């Protein structure tokens, strides 16, 4: 599923991501935007043999099983498949153990580089939130 900019707004904040360990709503909406342009079915490899999956990416190396990244965590304890839902609870569960882990939002590079310190609030703007 392709998500609206105010739907996933709106679904993420119904999920509790809204200032969730310090992060405004906004940050988590610009950086669906930038790691998967809003689509539950974005899937990407990388050069160390781990896929991204979902409307995060969230990385097969430390949290999702696809039975095809040797020697890797499933610290979310879930199939990397279910993070492709159009239900985004998996993701949005599987992100707040993420962004928990200690290097916060930094964790994805896209809102690293083009979210952090940005105007933000402007990802909900116009939103019924």
């Amino acid at each position: 599923k392709v998500f609206g900019r105010c739907e996933l707004a709106a679904a993420m904040k119904r999920h509790g991501l809204d200032n969730y360990r310090g992060y405004s709503l906004g940050n988590w909406v610009c950086a669906a935007k930038f790691e998967s342009n809003f689509n539950t079915q974005a899937t990407n490899r990388n050069t160390d043999g781990s896929t991204d999956y979902g409307i995060l990416q969230i990385n097969s190396r430390w949290w999702c099983n696809d039975g095809r990244t040797p020697g890797s965590r499933n610290l979310c304890n879930i199939p990397c498949s279910a993070l492709l839902s159009s239900d985004i609870t998996a993701s949005v569960n599987c992100a707040k153990k993420i962004v928990s882990d200690g290097n916060g939002m930094n964790a994805w590079v896209a809102w690293r580089n083009r979210c952090k310190g940005t105007d933000v609030q402007a990802w909900i703007r116009g939103c019924r939130l």
